[PDB]
């Protein structure tokens, strides 16, 4: 009834990286290592950089997902609000209900699990590009976190998973992520609000 969310590394080391976006007013999407938390815009393009410590096989893949971080909402699927998933931004090949879109890749699949009804988005996993150390996936949020009839205000974890060519478990990471008008004032506002706890 629900995803396990365990942070594990696996053979070949895999883990999430967060480039240092800062927190000005303009920012767009920025992470918070101290909150372990992705703030985010809407729609706006979200790079998570992919780490290993040795080559997973061809027809590795790479899937995120989003559930509710509150016990009492986790078995709710997390999708997009009534007004969202009805306003025809479609890319052509995400489904509009869909919160979580891959940006830039002709190679992403959309998933509705024909079991548990969850979303979820899953690419090819690929090296980095000549001259770099990780592999950089973007990633877009669909809907605000405050989006009445949809997350209504309640937090999700994004969750990525390492996984083979039948779906089995390679890895495993995940962040929280907030989508809001400014990241840059929330993600200092919430960095404080820990600090002063
Ligand atoms: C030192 N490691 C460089 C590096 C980084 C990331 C790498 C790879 C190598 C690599 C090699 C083969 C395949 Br298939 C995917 C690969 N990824 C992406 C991910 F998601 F698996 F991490
Ligand atoms: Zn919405």
């Amino acid at each position: 009834s629900v995803p396990s969310q365990k942070t594990y590394q696996g053979s070949y080391g895999f883990r999430l990286g967060f480039l240092h976006s800062g927190t000005a007013k303009s920012v767009t999407c920025t992470y918070s290592p101290a909150l372990n938390k992705l703030f985010c815009q809407l729609a706006k393009t979200c790079p998570v950089q992919l780490w290993v410590d040795s080559t997973p096989p061809p027809g590795t893949r790479v899937r995120a997902m989003a559930i509710y971080k509150q016990s009492q909402h986790m078995t709710e699927v997390v999708r997009r609000c009534p007004h969202h998933e009805r306003c025809s931004d479609s890319d052509g090949l995400a489904p509009p209900q869909h919160l979580i879109r891959v940006e830039g890749n002709l190679r992403a699949e959309y998933l509705d699990d024909r079991n548990t009804f969850r979303h979820s988005v899953v690419v090819p996993s690929e090296p980095p590009e000549v001259g770099s150390d990780c592999t950089t996936i973007h990633y877009n949020y669909m809907c605000y976190s405050s989006c009445m009839g949809g997350m209504n205000r309640r937090p999700i974890l994004t969750i990525i998973t390492l996984e083979d060519s039948s779906g089995n478990l390679l890895g495993r990471d995940s962040f929280e992520v907030r989508v809001c008008a400014c990241p840059g004032r929330d993600r200092r506002t919430e960095e404080e609000n820990l600090r002063k706890k």
